[PDB]
């Protein structure tokens, strides 16, 4: 039941812009370490709930080799796995 | 990349007009129950997502004293809580 207003349309992307723009959209703050690096492209098919959209960004991140793990106080910090 | 792309910015405005304004943003047509009254300043501090802005409304008119019921063929409807 819930909105489905969540899009991305990335090609070649700067992977930590792409994080960063993820991070804002769902509210976290954004940890990153210093191996976050390279490019990255994703589009939706069809657009997304809010649950969907981090579902998405968690396994794009994990197939790109990046462990993404939740911290206190609405963290995210992403880093090389 | 481009969905953070809402503002706003409403000094001394009619809640009628900001609820309207609202509504051609998000491209909805608006249901206005009676007694649907005030005035209202609000301002964004940074773009938003489809998804913030309109939980941004939703939050304000709760304050307000008045829930939102999206309905069929594109409507918000706005009525008392």
């Amino acid at each position: 039941g819930a909105m489905a207003t969540f899009t991305a349309n990335f090609k070649d992307t700067d992977l930590k812009s792409f994080i960063e723009t993820v991070g804002a959209n769902l509210n976290k703050t954004i940890i990153m370490g210093p191996g976050v690096q390279g490019k990255v492209s994703i589009r939706t098919m069809t657009p997304l709930n809010e649950r969907q959209y981090y579902q998405l960004f968690l396994n794009l991140l994990e197939a790109q080799g990046y462990a993404v793990v939740p911290m206190e106080n609405d963290v995210l910090k992403v880093v090389k796995s």
